[PDB]
């Protein structure tokens, strides 16, 4: 338990529980990246390799390395009949190139393979340029280094391991993607730039809590992914890396995340990957990523569903998010709904078709309702019930609930810690036929520290003088609680 | 839990996913190739809410499907032709019931329980008619309210 | 492994596990009553069954219509081949389990014999299993053993 330590508990840590886990978020901590790095040991600068293939009659071929001296070897005519087809073939014409360079350049490291020649550089030298020479189209000897054009030019054969770029055609509109070569079967895959930085640093993120069978409960982290793609540039690292995350939500099989004025959601069918799996190609499973800004400047800090749609919520305005299709990258849009002011200590309440909030102002504070009107389409209002009562509740109100079978709201808050405040509502056919305002008290010494309802049951836990009591309060009628009583005592 | 019926296809219920098989046929849960993607394979999606629920029934309605849970109520539609890429799930209400009776249909509305302290109420789900999709709760037993 | 046309003047060379090679070495084209017929792939297939039975004691080759097959003794997997020829892998190809595209698919192979097709690097598509059969010499789609 690090991550859990603070100073204020109320405001700092957030419990959500999405799909099959419970999420503790702490907005206090700043997210950090890793500190490892791709494939180690893999100099770009110190191999080389040349294609064999096929020859002709008549023909010279010369090789030159970073604009030196260049060896000569001329091939033979067909006056013969018994010698020169045996020395047309490809493998004798590495062999005879290799036993030629082997004198001339005295530093370097030259091996035979199946169908090309590999060149090694000595420690600290760098090869940057290779020129060669042949009498056909550049389609009997063509040198390679670290680039291609397009696929149809990638060699026959190369050692395990070896990486290539492609650029791509100029004409199309296209990515670049690096490839790996493989030995066992003779095939290639997509693979990562050497040198690139892949992963999260864990333990800035939120944790989860899970329970055993035993009963006992465990505290650990969570498995993200990692990247499967090409540099930086094309792809970026996601926004949420040096900042902090404010509430976690779910919408349309995706997970999604809240920070400064971005909204952030995974992959598709996944929920714990948040990279693309490749560039070549593009897809409609793809993480989207966006930015909302308005001239009054907001911070999103609260996600509300209501009615069919999905509500965000800052301390002064008041977004509404859609899309024209199949929700994909380039089809959501944010909209501006309302106007009205709130404040950030208490999570809003949804009972029926209504939501519950406050809203401080001088001394005291003020509970609205959110509906929406009927005969016009797509507007919402908000309604003020506090009205004449305005010199009631004081400031603190650091709690929320009720209940949607006795029609009932409680309210609790820190200018006083033994009284509770109650609303009593009822409706039909649209009108309201029913509004009170009062509340109950305990003994003067006493500190209310949650209640809570679940059905027709009020939890209440309550600190004296001793220490701390934990007691129910039911709603039964024509019964007693214990079995042999006269009547119900009060 | 349920089995269902709709678009020509076959339906299951399960924890929090909606399970449909593929079109025309009824007993086939595999596609039948994965080299080439059609548009009849079977639908597998998720939902969830943080007030956690579990999908008990399924009820049709007012030229939709509804999916009803012990505090929540779903809606399910899509835009065009219902693949496996446009499929929509969504809250429409969050009143409360119980799951020991199922809902009962009769002309335009909706008859359900909902279990109280130490006495039993009935409620009735209806449209409010000037208003387009918005679905509302009345309760029938206000008077006799210990009956 | 495949066969496949012939040349002059050309050398080859196979090898199994990192193992020794053996070598065959076609003749060139200065006399006009033997050369011909010693081009022709079956006599290629026969002598590199007749020089590779002496190599490797243990394992057992058999010439089929257009391939040569190799099968392992007992407890011994086979990981990898080599060839060598002159010109670019257009006379003797070796084939395990794996192909890049459809175009790379052997000429004939033994009924009941499976392959898989990865697929082109830059086209997006999935992983599928095909099967071979003799009657009738075409390819259909099938499932991975072991599942």
């Amino acid at each position: 338990v690090e991550y859990v330590t603070s100073s204020n508990p109320r405001d700092d840590i957030r419990v959500v529980t999405v799909a099959d886990y419970t999420f503790v978020v702490n907005r206090k901590v700043v997210v950090k990246g890793g500190s490892e790095k791709s494939h180690p040991g893999y100099n770009r600068k110190a191999r080389a390799l040349i294609n064999l293939r096929g020859g002709q009659y008549g023909r010279t071929l010369k090789v030159g390395i970073n604009g030196g001296v260049k060896v000569s070897h001329k091939l033979p005519a067909g006056n013969d009949a018994e010698n020169d087809p045996p020395k047309v073939d490809a493998q004798a014409i590495g062999a005879a190139m290799r036993d030629l360079l082997v004198q001339a350049y005295p530093d370097f490291t030259f091996d035979l393979g199946s169908g090309f020649l590999l060149i090694t550089a000595p420690s600290g030298t760098d090869i940057n340029s290779v020129e060669t020479e042949d009498g056909y189209a550049n389609q009997l000897i063509s040198p390679v280094l670290d680039t291609v054009q397009t696929i149809s030019k990638l060699p026959l054969a190369a050692p395990n391991g070896y990486i290539i770029k492609i650029q791509g055609e100029t004409n199309s509109s296209a990515d670049e993607y690096y490839v790996m070569y493989d030995s066992n079967t003779k095939t290639w895959k997509e693979t990562v730039e050497p040198g690139v930085i892949t992963g999260f640093d864990v333990t800035t993120m939120p944790h989860a809590l899970i329970r055993q069978s035993d009963g006992s409960f465990e505290f650990k982290t969570l498995d993200w992914s990692k990247r499967g793609s090409g540099n930086d540039d094309t792809n970026p690292m996601p926004s949420f890396v040096d900042a902090t995350i404010n509430d976690v939500f779910f919408y349309r099989n995706r997970l999604g995340f809240l920070s400064g004025e971005n909204v952030i959601m995974s992959r598709s069918a996944s929920y714990f990957a948040f990279f693309p799996k490749s560039v070549a190609t593009l897809s409609d499973a793809d993480p989207i990523d966006v930015a909302v800004s308005h001239p009054r400047i907001s911070i999103l800090k609260y996600a509300v569903p209501f009615s069919e749609q999905l509500l965000l919520w800052s301390d002064e305005v008041q977004f509404v998010m859609t899309s024209s299709g199949v929700l994909t990258s380039k089809s959501i849009q944010l909209d501006v709904g309302s106007e009205f002011a709130l404040g950030d200590t208490a999570r809003p309440f949804a009972v029926g078709r209504s939501v519950f909030f406050s809203a401080p102002r001088g001394s005291f504070t003020s509970i609205k309702r959110y509906f929406a009107v009927a005969d016009v389409s797509d507007v919402k209002d908000a309604d003020d019930t506090t009205g004449h009562v305005l010199s009631y509740i004081p400031n603190g109100v650091f709690d929320i609930q009720g209940t949607g079978t006795e029609n009932y709201i409680c309210v609790n808050s820190t200018g006083a810690y033994n009284r509770i405040y109650i609303y009593k509502f009822l409706f039909k056919d649209g009108v309201q036929l029913q509004a009170s305002w009062s509340h109950w008290e305990f003994p003067k010494d006493d500190k209310i520290l949650a209640s809570a309802s679940i059905g027709s049951t009020m939890f209440i836990v309550r600190q004296h003088q001793g220490g701390v009591d934990i007691e129910h309060l039911k709603f039964i009628k024509e019964a007693t609680d214990f079995p042999s009583e006269p009547y119900r005592l009060h």
